[PDB]
């Protein structure tokens, strides 16, 4: 049990978009389609009339990723697009995440309040056709936190089916070169509270804490080289690290991407040896059986548990060339609680966020 003084200064929802500035929108857009399982949703390129960029939402459950590259500098969807910047941002640090939008109750207002409180500003709010409001912070790095209100956005032309599992963004990651500023940075304009071996993190979190910013921190010392130092270097800085992807049924995802790792989708961490596993039995027994045993230690998932549930996790190599963003997937089995004023569904960080994982290769 831990502390939660729910202080946002505006209404936070939960994660909407997480948008991707790549070199060419059309293949990792494809690539990833098939490596994860999602659909191909809408578009907003010159065959819809955009002249500026190329956009592509692929989409799993409430999950959606948005790829965008920009076309020759010689009327586009998203206002607050630019190319110099996209190009440069590209050009600097390689494939990555540039938007980490979240819904909430006024954009303008949110992004007001964020802004009255140190946040520094890229893009000014923007109503787009009297439907949604668009405005946009500085997080950390070239990474800003977009915020999303509402009456996929205007401009985009649906289209009419894969389905691997992936249904929600559990929470997303930035690794920074100090941990300090950034937290009180970041907490200082959103008014998120603390949730909670070569590196130093902490999470924010909106009230409901269906939203986790895990920022993390590199150690210099006499322990290999911090991971973390090695994203700043080749990221060249602060960045967005990894996506936490919830899935319904981490076997049934695992079971798909692992198939198609060899043939064009993404390619996973090496495994924990089979007495990591051994252990497993007498150690989440109850939450997982036998047969679910078996099965984590043939998808090489790694298992961790605490006071109010269970978590499976598993991560891949990087999305990119660079040894930089990378995906993990995973499942929160436990903290299920229905009340009377709404439906049944789960707390936010269930499980935590497998911290005790390093750990438990005992
Ligand atoms: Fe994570």
């Amino acid at each position: 049990v831990r502390k939660n003084p729910k202080s946002d200064k505006f209404k936070v929802k939960r994660f909407h978009h997480i948008e991707f500035w790549c070199g060419d929108a059309t293949n990792v857009a494809r690539r990833f389609s098939w490596g994860l399982g999602m659909r191909f949703s809408a578009k907003s390129d010159l065959s819809t009339g955009n002249m500026v960029h190329a956009s592509y939402l692929l989409t799993s459950g409430d999950l959606r990723f948005l790829f965008t590259a920009p076309y020759s500098p010689s009327t586009a969807s998203i206002p607050s697009f630019d190319h110099g910047s996209c190009r440069s941002f590209f050009s600097s640090h390689g494939l990555g995440v540039r938007a980490v939008a979240i819904e909430v109750e006024d954009a303008e207002s949110a992004f007001s309040i964020s802004v009255a409180n140190g946040a520094i500003p890229s893009s000014p709010p923007i109503v787009l056709n009297e439907a949604v409001t668009i405005a946009e912070v500085k997080l950390y790095g070239d990474v800003v936190l977009r915020y999303v209100s509402y009456k996929f956005l205007p401009g985009f032309e649906r289209v009419e089916p894969l389905d691997y599992g992936i249904r929600r963004l559990d929470h997303a990651v930035g690794n920074v070169p100090e941990l300090g500023p950034a937290l009180t940075y970041v907490a200082g304009f959103t008014g998120f509270h603390q949730f909670a071996s070569g590196l130093n993190s902490a999470v924010l979190a909106s009230n409901d804490e269906m939203v986790l910013l895990p920022i993390n921190e590199p150690v210099h010392g006499t322990k290999r080289k911090s991971q973390i130092q090695t994203y700043l270097e080749h990221n060249e800085g602060a960045g967005l690290q990894h996506l936490a992807l919830m899935s319904e049924d981490i076997f049934r995802t695992l079971r798909e991407m692992r198939k198609r790792s060899s043939i064009g989708g993404f390619d996973f961490m090496p495994s924990p040896p089979p007495t990591y596993y051994q252990n497993l039995k007498k150690r989440v027994g109850d939450v997982l059986s036998d047969d679910q045993i078996k099965e984590c230690e043939e998808l090489g998932i790694l298992v961790d548990r605490d006071d109010q549930g269970t978590l499976l996790q598993i991560f891949t190599k990087p999305l990119g060339d660079r040894p930089t963003i990378f995906i993990e997937i995973i499942q929160r089995v436990g903290c299920m609680m229905k009340d009377e004023e709404g439906k049944a569904y789960q707390s936010g960080g269930c499980g935590g966020f497998g911290k005790g994982n390093f750990s438990e290769l005992f």
